[PDB]
């Protein structure tokens, strides 16, 4: 029985990137690098590449793998999303992860054939594993699949595959408890780590997450790695930290919340819209937008948390040690 | 495409009053005359009259009607309750708000007969704003009815009737959301309005809700009025508000919840009385009463409520600030 | 502890019938009467009015009371239904039944105020029943209420109330049985009603049932009688008429599963106009219709069950012996 | 307001195709062919592809598209199936149905992206229909896709998109009804379709269904259509064929059942090989296969079948009457 | 890979037994052996001690091994129940039933103490079956024990224990149908139990299930051989007992849902009394009894089914070649 | 009607005691009577003993008499658990309880035989009352009992039981606020018990609560006694403790949650190893252990708790007053 160090790449705080559209609607490969450069230098560790904040679907085998090498290329230590519509495509994503050099592997389940069987999901995570050995592994578990991974097969896949070192949850705060009991609490170096934007302090505090993977984030870097900070002082047994991590996680629910839903894409590009980048205007579908009242409402949110956060920023304390 | 002004009537604090009993328990319009005009003297807005709250089942049309009159006569701002049996009564609820100059209409869907069927309620509807067309209208929408009127509907509806400029959700958090996303935060001067007390916060701060129909308002006005002023300015950003809103809404969270059950007229008669309003001792039937634990559990809890706020309601800050 | 003979009111088929509307849309009670008389020629037992499909929120109290009248003066057996928006109008009906010399009582739980709270419906039982105390009554019981009537309860009732001798479930094969098991199977006299047209088979054979309210039955009298019958002789042992009485109940499921939603009159009434009888053509409520899709559905499965039955009915044996 | 035919195309019993591997585990187009082929002669009206039965997610748009041209080229009827991993896609499909000169559309929500989006949806399904104007079109609706296409957006899409001519329900009998009753049988031309294997006796007889499309029929035709025949006599009121409908469907369920679960490939495809169809051995998966108690269970319930229905077959009447 | 047959203990039709109460309230166990050997005599192949029909629960531990020391010295093959309040007390059944001669074990999941920790399940099993290694075990699976052993879990311990054979399903047909797909249709030996009196048919024609633990069986042992024997005739292919078996159950299924409850016992022993073994009376819990209607209902039902029976049983073709 | 004192013996903090093992495991009552008089000595009022806390299936009925006679003869006052696995141990329990002068009686419901029939249960709970006339007693309320003590039935107990003057619940906030509101807010002298770890605050703050029955204190003690001194200050009107107790209550929370789940022995026990006291190390059942990551999530949790409240304890206000 081992103890070994958590891996790196699952630490800290990790934008699920959004793909940029060229007026074309094609991927706009230049502006999607200059955003993962900009996040690690506000202060995130890496970034996860094609996943669903970035259009998986939308987007061809050819152009995610494009936009893995572009990132890695530029120095950006990349995740790359596993996924896709079948396991051979599955398996090129890793493959391809492996062989430019990124640092990570989102292992994603199957879909659309045989999604819901066990047998099915176990032989699809051996083929992905298999595909990138070298690059440290998480696996997505989320209640969508109609499936969970649990502790027995987990356990498995990692005896057969030492590159499974990683759990990311995002069927809510009971599924991360059963996995911070059950899964991730050994001494042998395998990592939770928070895979919905509303259970930063819940994974950090409650259940011993080591990194979060933020589509909010990507918009609010400087708030969501100071809401990440302070939790994970508050891990650390800080009165101040423990109370200011609840506040600006409640601040920011509204605009997390939007992670949870189908239009997260359409949420969170506008978001950037709204701040100041253009390149987040169109969607790779035509007809895919907000409503007005959809748009009306981010708005006002996003204009009442920036006004709370202007103030309360400022707060002495555990505030300022934690900021970015 | 326009920008509108929302309709000032769905704005503030409203209580929807009960309907005080004489000895011989008919109701005692003069009794509610005198309420209504207390309860704006206190900063109430308007009034809600003849609603669930007003014991509407067990009062005859021309009695509810009479009740209209009196509060209208008396220079109360009135929304009148069109809650009915059948749809000829609803539509002559709203006839008569139009006719004596009420100022809003509450929407209410048709029950026992055809409940559940979303064309009954369309036509229903209609039948109801088409009676009342110069009056602002607002919809309610509860689980209670077995149907839910969605964004389709509502704007269907409106754009048949332009009177339709307000929404009220009883149904939980996530329906007022869903309000809030799809329907309530247009341009167009459409209101979304709290219509349960154990929603003000989530209401005014994550759901941009111009007013509340309160219940325990009736009881404790200026408790009410300082939630919701704390509330509105936790809307604008405020930090200590946001903080100060949420402590006063947790003290008030059991007196609030009264709102949501069978008894809550029962309920809040029996706090009337408890702060000396004497002619709230009855109900319309003569069986009616809270049993000896009910009575134990509003008085202690009145007790305790009354006793924190006595303390909290000295703080300085937002506490002062947002006072009725 | 006592034997007791059932009531006969609470025997055989028993429709609850339809108000038809004259061209005005105020009630037609010649009409009425003529159907009533009609069906109890066919070999009905007795009739309700006025219940759901009486349309009965509809209606004035006033027009209800006539219609009772209208029925008893001709010589019908009537149960009368006490449905009500209030205590005191239920009671009214409760009272009016007993003056006029109607047979017994439908009595139906309270609703709109205080609906799910069970000492509100306990009191209200007691209020209707101590109002006719010389009818024999059934409780109607439905989870449509938010509440059930068990067993502690109604011998409660029936200690103080002797004229409650029985019980009408709405709510699935699985609440009937625990009515049959635990309430209507003692040696006492109290009789479980089929209260649903979709139940027939399982209320007779396997819940000991005396009789079914019929809402199919308005325009399938016979046939229904037919099943009826066929239902009480398998209850006796017979080996032909189980089978039998399966096949009716199975190809009538569609028509009679029209009983259990909210457009029962609608579709109910219009099956009256198929067979001929137009002044079943209007609704009290002017935009009460059935839809496009509905009315071709509804035509269709009438057509298919008539043809059928026309054949099926001509076998010998058990369908002969049991015809009405 | 219009009476008009039915479209052939979504008439009579339509197998939804299996894609045979060649031994490299790529498609056998030849064997396709020759399977439709023989299904055509055997009794069938037309075949869908590429469905989930002919594993879609597995294969590239350009295969499906072959597999198309193919079957187009020899004659055969080919509804074609749109599923699709993204708009794109699912508009290239159908483009090149109309293009080809296929017969009919099978229009699939949208998947991975936006999936409980009603809006999204809207907009996708009209991008397909207005791909192939001139086919022929059945929109696809289950819970699977966490959303259901109720009659008002059917209608919708209906006045914009002429082609949409039918509906297909997989989510159960109740959904199947709510079609039937609300969509399907308007006087206008729109045809319910059968879309699971066990639900063939319920929406011919009680849902007015005019054709099915079938996962077992691949396997056994014969058999299939003689259901599909009886279950069409019976909604003529045959007497004696609603008998022997149920029967077979009763004795067809456990194999029909492997149409509703996620192995349904894994399940048919066994059952071909059984029946000496080697061709169907491999999938596309190379670790995608039945487990050892799956085999057995599939085995002993197929020659259970076989055996008893060589023996029913042979009955007189409407058994005889209806077979292929 | 192997095939074996399967053990011969766990085919065929198998009593439950009740254990009768002497006058005192403490175990005749000279009428338990009168009446297994009665019921062997009838046509049964072994029976159950103690099981929850036996008041296991009420029993002490000697008393049960009493019990079956008895049944076994009197030549009746007896399966041991090893339900139990711990695991010593478990295991200690256990391993009287290996040295006293049982043929068979039933093992019952953990209560109690950890009942829902499927790790404490797994330990359990193995300590159970570790116990008699010797005799044929069967687990039993229900969702009253808050856990489902599944394939998984199943097949492990099958793996360390060549004595676990067998598989008991309470749980509804959907689960028997998951045992019968997953875990008992290999090659290798595994039996499939019904292990409620409902799911006769469903076991052995759609599951392949060997033998019927039975709790109705003692008290209509004729009638429920007959019922198993035209299943298993079914099973075999046959059209007349396909049919004559589902007619059996269908009349058999009002008593046998007894065994779906909490009441089974005092049912079931009101039978035995109703048939004339009056020592079947009283229970050892001086205040456990049927109410007046419970009695009524089964008094009714019983006679009802007798009835039927006594001329359905006379019916030429199956129903004669399938008797007892 | 009368107003009368609560029982004393069911006020304050009352630990629910873990039965240590010797080296044999066997229990060390010496060990369990030290760490009753450490209890005592430490704040708290009471214990609970034999309830599931400290393994009551796992012991013989002798043992835990044999402990409570020790509790009792080292001066403890001790409430008595009556859990079992029938009326007659129950009673048994119930009667050493009052023969050798405990305090109070915990009336646990019947279980495994019968277990969700009411009638079993009302004579049950009698049968246990009857056998300690002269012990205040407590009704525990759980939904794992497949059922639930309403008012009607606490009631009419309490009518012919004037011992029984407690009721305690698991089942969640909802059911603990319906006990508040409708059976234990009367004049008469009933107190409410909170009775799992993580409803401290929401017992004696929103429902009145007169004591604690603790898992966590038997690890925490003084920990739990500030939280609830705190919570009572708080249901005094308080504002300052109203926060506190909240702070507490939720730092607490993650360690008070093993209470609700099935391994709260293991959980417990181990963190009374992790604070020095060894001889909770091992369990009555061999192979009882939490796994390795369960073992390191409570470990880190114990250690982030005792972080946190080291400094949160310091400081000033409610948090001082408030201390053990």
């Amino acid at each position: 029985h081992h103890h070994m160090l958590k891996a790196e790449i699952f630490s800290g705080v990790i934008p699920a990137l959004m793909t940029p559209c060229k007026p074309d609607r094609s991927p706009d490969f230049d502006a999607l690098v200059r955003k993962g450069q900009e996040l690690i230098g506000d202060g995130m560790s890496a970034v996860v590449y094609c996943g669903s904040m970035g259009d998986w679907p939308l987007l061809t085998d050819a152009q995610r793998m494009e936009g893995v090498e572009r990132l890695v290329k530029a120095g950006i230590p990349v995740i790359v999303g596993t996924g896709a519509v079948n396991t051979a495509s599955a398996v090129a994503h890793a493959a391809h992860a492996q062989k430019v050099g990124a640092k990570g592997l989102m292992v994603i389940p199957r879909v659309l054939s045989r999604g819901s069987a066990i047998a099915a999901q176990k032989a699809y995570f051996k083929a992905i594993l298999s595909a990138a050995p070298d690059l440290p592994a998480v696996i997505y578990n989320s209640p969508y699949y109609g499936f969970a991974t649990r502790a027995d097969l987990f356990f498995d896949l990692r005896a057969e595959h030492p590159n499974l070192v990683g759990f990311k949850e995002f069927g809510g705060p009971a599924d991360m408890r059963y996995a911070a009991e059950n899964i991730t609490s050994r001494d042998d170096g395998v990592s939770l780590m928070i895979g919905v934007d509303t259970a930063v302090f819940h994974g950090f505090v409650n259940c011993g997450a080591t990194g979060a993977i933020t589509g909010i984030g990507n918009v609010l870097p400087k708030e969501v790695i100071h809401l990440c900070n302070l939790s994970q002082a508050a891990a650390l047994g800080d009165v101040d930290a423990r109370q200011r991590a609840q506040e600006l996680e409640q601040a920011l629910a509204v605009l997390s919340s939007f992670d949870e839903g189908p239009d997260l894409v359409l949420y969170f590009k506008h978001m950037m819209v709204l701040k100041g980048d253009k390149e987040y205007t169109l969607h790779f579908n035509e007809t895919d937008a907000l409503s007005e009242s959809q748009r009306g409402y981010v708005e006002t949110q996003f204009r009442l948390f920036n006004t709370w956060y202007a103030e309360w920023s400022k707060l002495p304390g555990a505030v300022q040690r934690c900021k970015a």
